[PDB]
């Protein structure tokens, strides 16, 4: 089975974080969660409050085989995570091995740029940190898929069942990230894989 | 100063609660989240395992003063709230008292159309629900607001920010809902309170 570790950190989105878990578990995604910047607690108070227990330290599970990292939004939990060398180096051998690095909101601008993780790679994120990202990299697009450097960006709370179905269906297929699009009741304008 | 009770039990909809308890805040809207838990736990594990903290049990913050109660849906969530015997009264008395029940997904037909709390007012829920729903009331619309009875219902995961912001609507106005939209990156398909 495919597999997930999504890291969350004081300030992280919770919108972001939680919607995107939710859907790779409807995808049969195994989704470990992990707590990064805060001494190996894991009990994670994202932006607007709310309260989230975390799976594991992220240096208990930074190693694992998983087929993605996600880094949520939030501007403070993007911040932690920049500033984690643990969690950039992370990033940096996930990519290096082959796999997926998935970023949303303000990590993509917080957390790659700065670290120059993908210095030709496009990608978005929030729309008023445009300006965080190279004008040469900068796409203003929902969700961005950079198959070159397995990279995948996406740009707000809004966005992040867009986010959470591409996973999907690059780790598991087109057909179940129509299943899980479909279990959803989605709006208008969100891609549902039917084609 | 408007205040929601959020309540949340184990297997409540975990993207449903979530994201309705991040825009409520974004909106200056006073949330606290209530466990429905039978033995007053309030670290509860969602539908898809994620793992959110309460701030309270409900029995201690029933009687506060609260503008609306909020019922996510999630099967087995909606179950406990249906046959939590202070649950229950306390949407009645939400009601009588001239206040706003606003539910999702499971909610409605789990909850509200057993007890009978609503016999008479438009609602909709999630649609493989539908045959749940008394043929009479039923809508198929992603969110239903019924001023009569004071009864706001939503159909899923992918309608909890069209089901957020209207909470914001009702509790704050238009201004505010269609400033939180505009924060999002919301999909097309979602009214954005800009006319
Ligand atoms: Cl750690
Ligand atoms: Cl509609
Ligand atoms: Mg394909
Ligand atoms: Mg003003």
């Amino acid at each position: 089975s495919a597999s997930a570790l999504v890291c969350l950190a004081p300030g992280s989105e919770e919108t972001e974080a939680v919607t995107t878990i939710d859907l790779l578990v409807r995808g049969g995604i195994k989704v470990t969660t992990a707590s990064v910047a805060s001494d190996g607690n894991l009990a994670i108070t994202c932006s607007r409050g709310v309260k989230l227990l975390a799976d594991a330290p992220l240096v208990e599970v930074a190693d694992g085989e998983y087929d993605v990292i996600v880094l949520p939004g939030g501007i403070k939990g993007a911040e932690c995570f920049r500033d984690s060398t643990l969690l950039v180096e992370t990033v940096k051998q996930f990519h290096r091995s082959g796999r997926i690095v998935a970023a949303i909101c303000a990590a993509p601008a917080t957390v790659l740029v700065p670290h120059d993780i993908f210095p030709i790679g496009n990608m978005t994120g929030f729309p008023t940190l445009k300006d965080k990202i190279p004008a040469e990299q900068w796409l203003d697009k929902r969700v961005v898929w950079d198959a070159r450097v397995k990279l995948l960006t996406s740009q707000g709370p809004g966005t992040a069942i867009d986010f959470g179905l591409k996973i999907i269906d690059l780790l598991v297929g087109r057909e179940k990230a129509h299943e899980v699009a479909s279990q959803l009741v989605m709006a208008a304008g969100i891609y549902n894989y039917y084609e």
